[PDB]
């Protein structure tokens, strides 16, 4: 599209999509999270006839106008879904994904994240994935296991044919200059991780956060450059 949708244009409630590349699609929602509103972000991927959902929308509602707009503006039918951490703007609305017939997924460091903080379940467990550099195909995406960083079973998606890396919640939007939620992140290992993901991705031409703005592989210095300052507050 043109200008990328943000929090003053989308109510609680409905959801945009964003074409990124030739088959691939982000989707954008928001949400009401301790007093604040925050956008966030998915993905979604061309698989043959079918789709590829990369995260909920943060929520039932939400997820439910998700599926309602892939169909006014994609009209293919989504057949699994893959959710890349335990919170609940990735697993939130996984119910609805079932009940509509779509199989979720999810490793089983999310799995049993999920269940212990009393969020969501994917139906599915994704494996191949448990130690740091670890990389799995599933259809049209490599699933990547970095190490521990905004949460210690963040996964990251490359889509291949098209040059993206989605980096979910482990990758910040420039705009955001001081860090964000860190109660169940490995501040020591961040940077780490982000490292073994730059070594493994050189290639990749567009980068998408979990929250905010699309960019380029500089978000992912970006990012370091904000957990380092966030190591060495007084
Ligand atoms: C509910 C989500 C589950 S990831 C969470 O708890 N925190 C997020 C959201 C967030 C915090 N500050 C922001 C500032 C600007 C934009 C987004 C944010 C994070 O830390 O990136
Ligand atoms: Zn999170
Ligand atoms: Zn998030
Ligand atoms: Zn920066």
């Amino acid at each position: 599209s043109g200008e990328y949708p943000t929090v003053s244009e989308i109510p609680v409630g409905e959801v945009r999509l964003y074409q990124i590349a030739d088959g691939v699609w982000s989707h954008i929602a928001t949400q009401s999270f301790d007093g604040a509103v925050y956008p966030s972000n998915g993905l979604i991927v061309r698989d043959g006839d079918e789709l590829l959902l990369i995260d909920t929308a943060w929520g039932a509602k939400n997820t439910a106008a998700l599926l309602a707009e892939i169909e006014k503006q994609i009209g293919l039918p989504v057949t699994r879904a893959v959710s890349t951490h335990f919170h609940d703007d990735r697993v939130g609305g996984v119910d609805v994904l079932r009940a509509a017939g779509v199989a979720t997924y999810a490793s089983p460091s999310t799995r049993r994240l999920a269940e212990v903080e009393g969020n969501e379940i994917p139906t599915h467990s994704l494996e191949g994935l448990s130690s740091s550099g670890d990389a799995v195909r599933f259809g049209p995406v490599e699933l990547f296991y970095p190490g521990a960083a905004h949460s210690t079973d963040n996964l990251v998606v490359y889509v291949p044919s098209a040059s993206v890396l989605y980096g979910g919640c482990a990758i910040y939007e420039l705009s955001r200059t001081s860090a964000g939620n860190v109660a169940d992140a490995d501040l020591a290992e961040w940077p780490t991780s982000i490292e073994r993901i730059q070594q493994h991705y050189p290639e990749a031409q567009f980068v998408i956060p979990g929250h905010g703005l699309p960019g380029g592989l500089d978000l992912l210095k970006h990012t370091t450059n904000v957990v380092k300052a966030h190591t060495n507050r007084s």
